[PDB]
C-alpha cells in the first residue's frame, strides 16, 4: 500500500478557533459604531454620494504593534483636522505577499524568527485592530485567504484584494461576502480589465469554502458586496495621472460598474521609490483642483521613520516597502486635504 | 451595538469533514499504487528523464459520473495502446471558472440547478476519481482553493493552477504542498513570468490555512514541491508555435527552473474554438517530428460528444467549454502518438 497523502506536507496543525479570539476580544460597543460609520462613509464614496476623498495610508505592513499604535496616535489628529475634505483609514496589513523567500508577516510569524507561531498572531492582528478602533482610528487590511477574514473582518472598515489576486476567483467570492467594501487592484502588469471584472462578480452571490466561527469545515454563501471599486497601483507604466483616470472611468462606465475609482501613489505608481509618492500626490491634487470627479480615495505607505531596512533595527521604520515618513505625510495629507477643499466647493 | 459580521452572508454552514469521505471511500491499495506511480512517470517527464508525452486530456468539466466513467473506459484502451509513447491521464476538473454567473461545477452544485448540496458533490467526486483509479485511469484536475485538496488529493496524479490563480501567492503556497506534479498556467494575457515564477516559489517551503482532515482549522506547513512546470495556454495571440516555445524554454533556463513544458490545445490557443484544437495538436505533432526538445505533454479538451449545450441534454456533451469528440479524439491521440515515437527514437 503505497502513500498518496501528505506527501510534501512538513505537518498540518490545528488551530485556535476564531471564536477563542472574538470571546476574549469582543468587538466593543465604540468599535461597532467606528466600523458600521466609516463602513457606510466609504459606500457613500464608492458611490458618489459624498466627495471627501478616502485616505488609505499607513505602514506597509505592521512588523510592531507598538509602533503602530503609536503612528495611530499621530494620524488620528490629522484624521480629526481634515475630517470635512478627508477620511483617513489606517493601514494595518500584516503581510506583504513575494515571490522571493522573506517574512511572511505578523499574523504567520508574530516573533519575526521564522517560528511561525500563528495563534498569537492571529491574536495580536486581533488586539491591535481592537484597540485601533477603540482609540478612533479605523482600520483596512488586505485579505489574502478565505479563512482569515473569520478572525478579524469585524474589526475591518476597508479591504484590498491586490494585484496578484484579483483575478483570482476565489478572491472574488470573498469579496462579494465581506462587510466593508473592498478595493480590487489593477493587475501587476498594468491590467484593468480583471479589476473592473471583479466588481461586477464580486457584486453577485457566490459561495466559497471557509470554517465557521467554531473552526470546522464550511461553505459560506455570501449576498454580494455592492460597495466595490478599482484601485489604479500602476504597472508597465504609471496609472495615476487624469488621462488614465478618465480612461478607467469610461471602461467602468461600460462595463456597468461605479466609475468611482482609488489611486495607490506608492509600489507601481512610484515604480517603488517612496519619494516618489509625494509627486504623485501632487498630480492628484492637480486633478482635484481642475477637475478630478472620478476619484473618490488614493493610498499611500507611510510610517513613523521613512524608507526601509531589511532587519527590524529602526523604531517605527518598514522591513516589506520603503514607506514616507512623518513630517512627508503631515505634508501629503495638507496638500491632498487643500485641494479637495476646493473640489469639494464646487 | 452595531452589527459588523457577516453582513453580507446569508450563511455559513459546516460541511461534513474530509475524515467522513475517507473513511467511507478509502484509497484501495490498486488505486494509490497507480497513483503513486504516476506522480513519478509524470516527475520523470518534467525532469526530461523519460520523453514520453504527457496527455491531460478530457471533459472541460464533468458534470456526470456516468458519462465521465464511460468516456474513461473508452479512454483506458487508448492510454495503453499508446504507453510507450504517451502518458494518457484523464482531466477530471469539476468546475470552469468564470466571471460571469453560471453553474458553479460538480462540487459546488452537484444537482446542475442551484440547490448547492456540497457534501453530496464532495461525495460524488471522490467517488468518481476513486473509480476511476481503480479501473486503472489515473485522474487529474485543478485545485481553485486551500481545502478541497484535503477531500481527493491523495487520488490525483497530476494538478493545474490555472490562468486566475498562478500569480496568487496562496496558490502557489497550495502546489508547494500538493502531492503531485502540478503545471501552473502562463496568464490571460500571456504572461509567462507569473508561471516561471510560480515554479520558483512552489519549490520551496511554505505555510498557508486550511483545515485538518478530521475539518478543523489548520495551518499546513510545506516541504515544497519539486515537480512544478508551465503551461502555454495562450494570450491574446496563441502561444503553442515553436517560436513561443523557444522563447518560453530559454526564460526558464535563466530562471535555472525545468525547460520542459505543456502546451494547452484549447482555450485561448484554439482561440475557445474546440474545432481547431486539431490544428494545434498538427503544429505540436510537427514540433515533435523536427526536434520539439523542450515539450513535455498537452492538454485538450475531449468528451463523447463534440461541442457544447447551456443545459445538459445530451449525454455526453460539455456544459462549459466546447470539447471534441470521440472520433476526433481518437485521431488527435494517434496524430501525437505517431509523432512522438518518431522524436523519441531519435
Ligand atoms: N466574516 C466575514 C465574511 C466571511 C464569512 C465567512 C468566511 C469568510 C469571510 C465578514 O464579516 O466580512
Ligand atoms: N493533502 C494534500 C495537501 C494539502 C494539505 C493540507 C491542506 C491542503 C492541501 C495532498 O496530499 O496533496
Ligand atoms: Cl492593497
Ligand atoms: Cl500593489
Ligand atoms: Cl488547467
Ligand atoms: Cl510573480
Ligand atoms: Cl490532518
Ligand atoms: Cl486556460
Ligand atoms: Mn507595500
Ligand atoms: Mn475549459
Amino acid at each position: 500500500h503505497y502513500p498518496t497523502d501528505d506527501i510534501k506536507i512538513k505537518e498540518v496543525k490545528e488551530l485556535l478557533p476564531p471564536i477563542a479570539h472574538l470571546y476574549e476580544l469582543p468587538i466593543s460597543k465604540e468599535a461597532s459604531g467606528l466600523v458600521h460609520r466609516t463602513r457606510q462613509e466609504i459606500s457613500d464614496l464608492v458611490h458618489g454620494r459624498d466627495k471627501r476623498l478616502l485616505v488609505i495610508i499607513g505602514p506597509c505592513s505592521i512588523h510592531d504593534p507598538k509602533a503602530a499604535l503609536e503612528y495611530a496616535e499621530r494620524l488620528l489628529k490629522l484624521r480629526k483636522q481634515y475630517e470635512n475634505e478627508l477620511l483617513i483609514v489606517m493601514r494595518v496589513y500584516f503581510e506583504k505577499p513575494r515571490t522571493t523567500v522573506g517574512w511572511k508577516g505578523l499574523i504567520n510569524d508574530p516573533h519575526l524568527d521564522g517560528t511561525f507561531d500563528i495563534n498569537f498572531g492571529l491574536r495580536q492582528a486581533r488586539s491591535l485592530l481592537l484597540s485601533l478602533n477603540n482609540m478612533g482610528m479605523p482600520a483596512s487590511t488586505e485579505f489574502l485567504d478565505m479563512i482569515t477574514p473569520q478572525y478579524y473582518a469585524d474589526l475591518i472598515s476597508w479591504g484590498a484584494i491586490g494585484a496578484r489576486t484579483t483575478e483570482s476567483q476565489v478572491h472574488r467570492e470573498l469579496a462579494s461576502g465581506l462587510s466593508c467594501p473592498v478595493g480590487f487592484k489593477n493587475g501587476t502588469d498594468g491590467n484593468l480589465k480583471i479589476a473592473i471584472d471583479a466588481i461586477g462578480a464580486a457584486s453577485h452571490s457566490h459561495h466559497f469554502l471557509s470554517v465557521t466561527k467554531a473552526g470546522h469545515s464550511a461553505i459560506a454563501h455570501t449576498g454580494g458586496n455592492p460597495d466595490c471599486h478599482v484601485i489604479l497601483r500602476g504597472g508597465k507604466e504609471p496609472n495615476y495621472d487624469a488621462e488614465h483616470v478618465s480612461e478607467a472611468a469610461e471602461q467602468l462606465r461600460a462595463a456597468g460598474v461605479t466609475d468611482k475609482l482609488m489611486i495607490d501613489c506608492s509600489h507601481a505608481n512610484s515604480r517603488k521609490d517612496y519619494t516618489r509618492q509625494m509627486e504623485v500626490a501632487q498630480d492628484i491634487a492637480a486633478q482635484l483642483e481642475q477637475d478630478g470627479g472620478n476619484i473618490m480615495g488614493v493610498m499611500v505607505e507611510s510610517h513613523l521613520v521613512e524608507g526601509r531596512q531589511d532587519k527590524p533595527e529602526v523604531y517605527g521604520k518598514s522591513i516589506t516597502d520603503a514607506c514616507i515618513g512623518w513630517g512627508a505625510t503631515e505634508e501629503l495629507l495638507a496638500l491632498l486635504a487643500g485641494a479637495n477643499k476646493k473640489r469639494m466647493a464646487r
